[PDB]
């Protein structure tokens, strides 16, 4: 079977109730889409009222200077778009033109108010900052002051921060329970930092996210060989708000087991000059291979109790 | 007696400072309403101007073309809107003219200011959302890999993820303190993964959460036979961000006593399709019993306990 | 000396930097300021172009149907206020008026949005929504199951829920340390919910808060006897999201040691009717006095131990 | 090697997917540039336009009183500004002129709500209240009942709160694991109430932080002797959200070894007049030196240790 989350951060999964925010179904689509929609329903309201004021006007004969609908549609502009050019004017005589215009003078400056809204929201979406924030393309598993560690690389390209940001990891995979419920793309959570409070990041430069694989780490049992074999996949997500705006985004990666590298580590991207730290972003998602045991976590672990006791 | 919160979110109770924010008191009404006092509002600024038009204007005889209050309108309107035909045009002989209009075209254009504001967040309300958010219909109670459990299931039916999207439950059952201090609907947090970071889901497909019934959990006592005559009611809460837009949105719903269903088990609701995980949301509210024991998770406990001290 | 926060939120501390955002000095302001400051950058944008209109035009003789400064008043206005009358309309034969008109076009339709921008959030100001969330009056110290407490009560007022609603507490008081540091107003957190998700209120109805005073609590050394003469004050601060905007509200409150009534209880709010949920939000602020051990937390304990130990 | 983030908050860091995001180029830009990009854009749709506009004009000989195409520029103003002058009035004649408009009408009132949009962010920019919140100059390290800490001062500068207002410390220095890594400026966490839920202020007026040194400290081994020797820097953060908007704002600084000053003590600001609370500024970034031991924390509890043994 194949993976739940794209590398790149979308997901690989497909679904009445969409018209109780018939907002949020115009905001997902695209541009030239919403261009054109804009332009439909503004072109309708001047057929509509343009309908309605020659409904008006041929019990009338409120209006000058008209001839067809062809003027129903061009004073219905003067009006909507507050053009109102003073050569096709109103006029008093009549008691009905006045109730009308006013019915479309706030209904006019209605459809603006509401499509400003929407402008504005398609404009400023916080998902556009998901392009600027990055993951390494592999993750890594190596030592790390005794320890095993699984590590992956975090990256923020824009000059200015991302607020408030944190991450965290979702181990996916189907798992049976002893009682014999199969439960198929199943989630638990890695520790990223979460309990000290290292999970909240500060991401001026890349930094390297690191779980430690210890006996409550779901990598306590898996060796270097065994690794390959595994049909985990983990979800890696790095939440926060946009500095520019109170916005708060979020970007996805995904590590399936043919990712995640036994023995290797991370090149460092780090250099100082001039007085400006320089990341040489070209070594930002490379690594190198060290010496490293090829044991499971806890076997190795074990390994270095009995050595203490004796 | 009968629950605190219907099944949809909405909840079974009714409650000067309603002014300090005006408002808040507009943004929950329904369409019709506001569409008619925008209007109101709307209509009532061009009497107002125009009876303070024509209250200069009388004093006059900064007019050109009008005859009655049926022109003071229709020039409050080529001014407010912004209009301007150009028929009815400003003139110069009179020094009190032009600051009245100062007056106005600031505070036409402040109407305005305010009143796209409202229609905004009226169009934007995150709570619509709340639509597109649903809970499974039963909540269960059975096994998983030897300890006993309360399982509902939980989903996000738009294509577009919900942000930072967390879960918690309250349980709801009035009590007595040995003191004797009644409290009517007394409210206590259920675990559903707190501790670890496990109640940050990622939303992607329906997940099932679980809240382990432990020593700590409201269930400990509770056995198969007790629960239909127990008077709980467990209350669930999704919050999140809508991603589209910052919005912080959230989900209710509620399980009362006869809505846990002890020794069942919900239907899986995935499978994988030519390269998309396809969500069966046929499966979404159902379930099937199992194999379950009917003691509570206490008395299960010591009969594990006793086994392992023989 | 007198206390920190008033019962009503606000604190009894007074404070180049302000026009590093010359935003936030302007909404922190009351209505009939703005209104005129509004009118007062709107009024002299139009001396300001009228003037430089007239330096254009004074040299001229771009300009049709003009007297004096009166004029270029009025024709300002025709401009930025896209009203454009066409009584005083463009001409071709000058090469310095259109580009004067570009300056301004933009720049009325920059003020505009400006300003509209500000009017919003004035209007939207989150800090109202502070006025329909309330405290009770008082706190108590009764016993809980066996334990002390010291126990507030909290609202809200409003039909519709304040989203992602907890609380904290913090207490207030000077000490000194063996050292010999003074600190004069210091602040330590005290626990309401904090270590189990229990702060995580859900605001539906009135709820009570309670802090079990145990050997980590302030309260734990202070009897019933000490209590009118210790020199604390509790700071108490209800945060949350306003269901309706994503806005962020905060709502204070404050308990001074003659405030906090040792042996009370508070009468309960709740009631059901015909189907809803009945608030007698007249017993909201009550409390009545019950049979309570005058010792402190601490003594009382060991009394229990002694007792457990015989 | 020289700091990584300066004491007034910019790092020392310098780094396709900018287009991802047109949007938020914009924003971090400075006034004159937007101005004159507004204008910009303003100006050559005009020419766009206009040029078109001529198109079809040429093709025609609609049009009204046009003579070059320093006519199409002043009718395409009347268009987009809606200002609609009156003089070049449209006219019924040709079928191709009323959807130019229908498509410009449209366009002109998408450029604007684009760009009333912007304009309003790029006004209420949080980062701009970063101004008004303060750290002091300096970090201290000297005892509070028994325990020995490394203290910062924090402030917020404006009559209005900050709410939900946290902080956290970050201690970066490059280090090397038993394996070989070297790792350039690496970052853990300082304990600065997260535990508790002391780090969560009440920040009214100016508070000290205060990060106890024990065996988890970064501190524990660290003596007053060595400490001038060291090579760490402590990043501090406050984070928090704008009373007045929902705007998440963010502001940090720094302390490099020779910034911290063992032994000190902040000078208290705070004194009470007329029932106004005094913060003296003045007093803010003040410290003295008191009496204290020069040893690391780690032999200050081994010789604490050893006298309760004995
Ligand atoms: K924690
Ligand atoms: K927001
Ligand atoms: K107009
Ligand atoms: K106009
Ligand atoms: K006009
Ligand atoms: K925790
Ligand atoms: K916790
Ligand atoms: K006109
Ligand atoms: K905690």
């Amino acid at each position: 079977i194949q993976r739940y989350v794209r590398k790149d951060g979308k997901c690989n999964v497909h679904h009445y109730r969409y018209l109780t925010d018939i907002f949020t179904t115009l905001v997902d689509l695209k541009w030239r889409f919403n261009l054109l929609i804009f332009v439909m329903v503004y072109t309708v309201t001047w057929l509509f009222f343009g309908m309605i004021w020659w409904l008006i006007a041929y019990i009338r004969g409120c209006v000058t200077n008209l001839n067809g609908f062809v003027s129903a549609f061009l004073f219905s502009i003067e009006t909507e778009t507050t053009i109102g050019y003073g050569y096709r004017v109103i006029t008093d005589k009549c008691p009905e033109g006045i109730i009308l215009l006013l019915i479309q003078s706030v209904l006019g400056s209605i459809v603006n108010a509401f499509m400003v809204g929407c402008m504005f929201v398609k404009i400023s979406q916080p998902k556009k900052r998901a392009e600027t924030l990055v993951f390494s393309t592999h993750a890594v598993i190596s030592m790390r002051d005794g320890k095993l560690c699984l590590m992956f690389r975090v990256g923020n390209l824009r000059n200015s921060h991302i607020v408030e940001a944190s991450i965290r990891a979702k181990l996916i995979k189907s798992k049976q329970t002893s009682e014999g419920e199969f439960i198929p793309l199943n989630q638990t959570d890695i520790n990223v930092g979460y309990y000290t409070g290292d999970d909240r990041l500060f991401l001026v430069s890349p930094l390297i996210i690191s779980h430690e694989i210890n006996q409550q780490s779901p990598f306590w049992e898996i060796s270097k060989a065994q690794l390959p074999k595994e049909e985990l996949e983990i979800v890696v997500i790095l939440e926060g708000m946009v500095e520019a705006t109170g916005m708060t985004c979020q970007a996805r990666s995904s590590y399936i087991t043919s990712e995640i590298l036994w023995g290797y580590r991370f090149t460092p991207v780090l250099t100082l000059e001039d007085g400006f730290y320089e990341v040489d972003y070209n070594s930002f998602h490379e690594t190198y291979e060290t010496s490293t045991p090829s044991l499971s976590a806890k076997e190795l672990a074990e390994l270095a109790n009995r050595a203490e006791s004796n």
